[PDB]
């Protein structure tokens, strides 16, 4: 009947003689009450993926922005964005009301991440996380934290850890949430008592909560395009200048900046030249999902494009 298998102390598979996998097992048992044998059975099936390791290692004017932008803002994506928006309008409206994050931002994030559920990843989360936790010294501590949370998440939401698929870094569902984001920011937005990253309604509320938690200011401007050029100043979403320094550099805002007294200097390569922008706090909040000016600008403009296509 009951088979404790106390004498089955060595697991097979890609992580068979891996000291890190052994230490991780002891941690799950000691800290979370996992059964060593049940966990060895799970991890003996986990795969060490070279592709996951290669990809994690891999990470003018010539029109850079234009090329990045066209990967996301196309008739097909805008049209699919409209369908997703109309289909989940209640959830989007409810997220706006509860979290102060507008539909265009959420629709934009889900569009850029997975094309609204069409591309959510094909790699088993367990394989990706185990590979990065046990065979990647550089980010081993970060990924072991993610694997720990993933196994707890699977245990709680009652999932077989081996059945969940996602990105090469272990990101999941519509919004490509990492296990740590699920833990800290995911919410039951459908109201069924569970948090399913693959349920569009839960994903919508979870992205909204993530944004509010990262400082999204309701109704505030994201960024304002500037007239003029500022070649003497370093640019990027991490920069910060007073509106006075930017004016002194030859820039003027196309729209009033209200009470904002500082901003980041963003520069987009539009082929014929450079297009400068005053990055406001909400722009930086978007970069909290993916540390990239292009990413954040594409997320925002995709949402705007969809918002416009709905009007027609
Ligand atoms: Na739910």
């Amino acid at each position: 009947m009951v088979e404790p298998q106390h004498n089955v102390m060595q697991m097979g598979g890609d992580f068979a003689n891996n000291p890190n996998a052994q230490q991780f097992i002891d941690k799950m048992v000691n800290k979370h009450g996992f059964d060593r044998q049940q966990l060895q059975e799970i991890l003996s099936q986990a795969k060490r993926l070279d592709s996951v390791l290669r990809l994690m290692d891999n990470q003018g004017p010539n029109g850079a922005w234009l090329r990045y932008r066209k990967k996301f803002i196309t008739p097909d994506n805008v049209q699919n964005g409209v369908v997703f928006w109309n289909q989940y309008e209640d959830a989007l409206n409810r997220a706006w009301q509860v979290y102060g994050v507008p539909p265009e931002i959420i629709v934009g994030i889900i569009g850029v991440e997975t094309r609204w559920g069409r591309v959510m990843g094909k790699t088993r989360i367990l394989d990706a996380l185990a590979t990065l936790s046990f065979n990647y010294p550089r980010r081993a501590e970060y990924f072991s934290g993610e694997l720990e949370t993933f196994l707890l998440m699977a245990r709680d939401e009652q999932d077989d850890p081996l059945n969940l698929k996602g990105s090469f870094a272990g990101a999941m569902g519509y919004g490509q949430f990492m296990p740590s984001s699920y833990k800290q920011y995911a919410v039951d937005f459908s109201g069924d008592g569970h948090i399913n990253l693959w349920d569009p309604v839960d994903a919508i509320g979870s992205v909204a909560n993530y944004f509010k938690a990262h400082g999204w200011v309701k109704g505030d401007q994201v960024a304002v395009m500037a007239n003029g050029q500022a070649p003497g100043l370093p640019n990027g979403f991490k920069t910060k200048y007073s509106i006075s320094q930017l004016a002194a550099a030859g820039l003027t805002p196309q729209q009033p900046l209200g009470n904002h007294q500082q901003a980041s200097l963003l520069r987009l390569d539009v082929g014929t030249g450079y297009q400068y922008w005053y990055g406001l706090p909400n722009f930086y909040t978007i970069t909290r999902y993916n540390h990239s000016t292009h990413y954040a600008m594409a997320v925002w403009q995709l949402g705007q494009a969809v918002a416009l296509a709905r009007v027609q």
